């Protein structure tokens, strides 16, 4: 069932955040965002993903960061220089 | 009962911090205190003799200055630092 082990990612910005973001390394995840080709669905995973693992996380600190991942706070940033751009396309990218 | 008068300290930060707290004098017993062996304990014994004196307090500045001794607020951000750091070891340190 696994793809071909030196066939490249598809999609490697995607897989590389998704990474990034299952070991709460957060400035990594950022960069990749910041790269990947679709960005408000990756930051709502990422911030779904953060509040998936805040209940699991063992350590104090651990958990206090996942807590504060604005992951969400990119997605609403983003979205809000989409919507003050077209107006119009900024629906379209949301359905 | 008193000790050789020439034999050295078994606990010199210590006994500088309570010598220096006893008298208001805040600065010397932060310095002594930033020296000491454990230091959550001295802040603790710090603050309380520093809120014990403020009822003794003659003068109103002398007063006001004990009222605002944050020994516990150095307690309270060393602790802090230390459950950070292990959060294992923290309770160790308090129990």
């Amino acid at each position: 069932n696994l793809p071909d082990m030196d066939r490249r990612c598809e999609h490697p910005w995607r897989d590389l955040f998704l990474w990034a973001i299952l070991q709460n390394r957060q400035e990594m995840a950022n960069y990749f965002w910041a790269m990947g080709p679709e960005a408000v669905a990756a930051a709502l995973v990422g911030c779904k993903i953060m509040k998936e693992m805040a209940h699991l996380a063992t350590e104090a600190e651990s958990a206090r960061s996942m807590k504060n991942a604005k992951y969400e706070q990119f997605a609403m940033d983003l979205f809000s220089e989409c919507y003050s751009n077209s107006e119009d396309r900024a629906y379209s990218l949301l359905v």
